């Protein structure tokens, strides 16, 4: 198991654009388009993405190229970032791939902003941070992907993906 097959079980592949829990125009593996309402504009959005006339549909190939972009962009914003950084510095390679994930579905802004965890993460109190993460919307709006995270997380083992 590793970050990019752990990614794929997470959010599936899917060749032609399609909405996301939160409503949002996305294509292939959880690459989202925009948060625009108009399939117009997420068709614009696509096109410019892949480089060519797509009219809402890609190949895997495609769909695999914008996985690779998005997970690096995933790992270059952890390590970019003041807050990230140094609590994935702190982390063992399963964790690490738990805090990828994380920020590929939420953002770097988004998971640096869950400042109590981080700490509780740094200082390896590892059940806490599992129940302070349970605390958020992120959870409540995607409860199995969430508690496959957390496992991940609490337990530095492959588990919940097993
Ligand atoms: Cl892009
Ligand atoms: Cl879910």
């Amino acid at each position: 198991m590793n970050i990019f097959e752990m990614l794929r079980i997470d959010e599936g592949l899917r060749l032609k654009i399609y909405k996301d829990t939160e409503g949002y125009y996305t294509i292939g593996i959880g690459h989202l388009l925009t948060k625009s309402p108009s399939l117009n504009a997420a068709k614009s959005e696509l096109d410019k993405a892949i480089g060519r006339n797509t009219n809402g549909v890609i190949t895997k190939d495609e769909a695999e190229k914008l996985f690779n972009q998005d997970v690096d962009a995933a790992v270059r914003g952890i390590l970019r970032n003041a807050k990230l950084k140094p609590v994935y510095d702190s982390l063992d390679a399963v964790r690490r791939a738990a805090l990828i994930n994380m920020v590929f579905q939420m953002g770097e802004t988004g998971v640096a902003g869950f400042t109590n965890s981080l700490r509780m993460l740094q200082q390896k109190r590892w059940d806490e941070a599992a129940v302070n993460l349970a605390k958020s919307r992120w959870y409540n709006q995607t409860p199995n992907r969430a508690k496959r995270v957390i496992t991940t997380i609490r337990t530095g083992t492959w588990d919940a993906y097993k």
